[PDB]
């Protein structure tokens, strides 16, 4: 599909057997989620943008599916605001970004 | 162009007759520069992302030349990260996702 940016890019996800709602990130090198009880290992990471750092759990190979467009990588879980889709799995579904 | 997400989309801007290396970013309402001196009035505003909230000033109907498209809009000027072009100036230039 093609997505318009006058509002959030905002689409649906599948994680962990939950659907959610996630914000398509260019700007983002990683995939962030809010706050999740996700079985299996993980490693404590930092990670930062405006205003500073927030601590997450790094889980890896976990298979996302994006509007249907099947991933599978590393996601970040901790207290973000807003579930974000970041490089690692845009580039997976072959998103690009078009002007 | 059609950017892919491989690398970080970093593009040169021109602003106040300057140079600049930005990062477009879809997660990003707004455009939020690293501290630098722009012509004009200015307001004392305050954002939020990833890591909390900052102050920043907002300077109001800035032209800015993006990969050679021109848009005129709403600046912010602060301690980001890194210099962001966010959804309101994306949209001037015609920047939609694709996948």
């Amino acid at each position: 599909p093609q997505i318009t940016l006058w509002k959030r890019p905002l689409v649906t996800i599948r994680i962990g057997g939950q659907l959610k709602e996630a914000l398509l990130d260019t700007g983002a090198d990683d995939t962030v989620l809010e706050e999740m009880n996700l079985p299996g290992k993980w490693k404590p990471k930092m990670i930062g943008g405006i205003g500073g750092f927030i601590k997450v759990r790094q889980y890896d190979q976990i298979p996302v599916e994006i509007c249907g467009h099947k991933a599978i990588g590393t996601v970040l879980v901790g207290p973000t605001p807003v579930n974000i889709i970041g490089r690692n799995l845009l580039t997976q579904i072959g998103c690009t970004l078009n002007f």
